[PDB]
DNA sequence: TCGACGGATCC
DNA sequence: GCTGATGCGG
DNA sequence: GGATCCGTCGACCGCATCAGC
């Protein structure tokens, strides 16, 4: 079935006005993405901050559009340290974020481009491309041993501030996530080592999956679709790209929005509105 | 994500 | 710059 | 022994690389 995303909500559970707007974009290719309009979607949507993976794009060859963007002019990315076209995340930012950090503190997990952290005044902001377990799960055992290391690393980030984490955790949580759940319990995605790493991440840092917070049974809400079979057509998709909030940022949720129409890759932009 | 292959089983 | 092959993705 | 039924498999789409000039 297809899937019309509600309307914005941009008052919190108090009322308090929405003061900040994220929107988080699996790019998948930033160059492909910027000739097929992308930019020109964000400056209509016009978020305070705007995190991109798969950028698939080395820091040299960023093309010169992306300094046209005043309302996100501190921009900071990260490419994989010897894998050119692969992998890639970025942040950019309106208002300078205090601080800045690339990966996650370990050795075997920074070497791809895969995390950018920010912290702000009030809360600290990651972005992820969380490594794919691959075409007959050649990557099933790395992704497990990732999985534990960036839950360890995002409980210790939580514990000395509010945790926004967003991008493509490459994982549909729940059989709700995804079209044809049946026919992909042995697939990239969903497996149930990747499913049960997802849950133990909600449980031990913790953190609350916006999205499903505030709409815990509405089926057919994808922000994925294969390119190949007219996959997006058909809404045949998965949920893979979330905001993940630490537990006290609930009541500064506004709402978390699956922007289903914007074209130019193979996910959809999510966008998350927080009253801070 | 399909649809095509089997091999298997049941009426 | 152009072809043709390969890596990667979920 | 004709149909139906499940695992298994291999090709489609798209972007960006690489090898070779």
């Amino acid at each position: 079935a297809l899937y019309e995303d509600p309307p914005d909500q941009k008052t919190s559970p108090s009322g308090k006005p929405a003061t900040l707007k994220i929107c988080s974009w699996n790019v998948d290719g930033l160059r492909a993405w910027i000739k097929k309009k992308g930019l020109d979607w964000v400056k209509e949507e016009a978020p305070d901050i705007l995190c991109l993976q798969q950028t698939k794009c080395s820091e040299n060859k960023l093309p010169a559009e992306l300094q046209e963007l005043p309302g996100l002019s501190h921009q900071y990315w990260s490419a994989p340290s010897d894998k050119e076209g692969y992998s890639g995340v970025g942040l950019l930012s309106r208002q300078a974020p205090l601080k800045v950090s690339y990966g996650i503190g370990d050795e075997e997990h920074d070497q791809e481009g895969r995390v950018i952290v920010a912290e702000f005044d009030s809360f600290v902001l990651v972005t992820a491309y969380v490594p794919n377990a691959g075409r007959g799960l050649v990557r099933l055992e790395y992704r497990q041993r990732w999985d534990e290391a960036f839950r360890k690393f995002l409980k210790g980030l939580a514990s000395r501030k509010p945790l926004v984490l967003c991008g493509n955790l490459n994982v549909a949580h729940e059989e709700i996530d995804l079209r044809n759940p049946k026919g992909n319990k042995k697939n990239a995605g969903f497996t149930p080592q990747e499913r049960q790493g997802f849950g133990e991440l909600l449980q031990a840092v913790p953190l609350a999956d916006s999205f499903r917070h505030l709409y815990p049974n509405t089926p057919y809400a994808y922000t994925f679709w294969t390119y190949m079979m007219n996959a997006r057509s058909k809404n045949v998709g998965w949920r893979l790209d979330y905001f993940l909030l630490s537990h006290s940022l609930l009541p500064a949720l506004c709402d978390s929005k699956i922007r289903s129409k914007a074209l130019g890759s193979d996910h959809c932009p999510i966008t998350l509105y927080l009253a801070l």
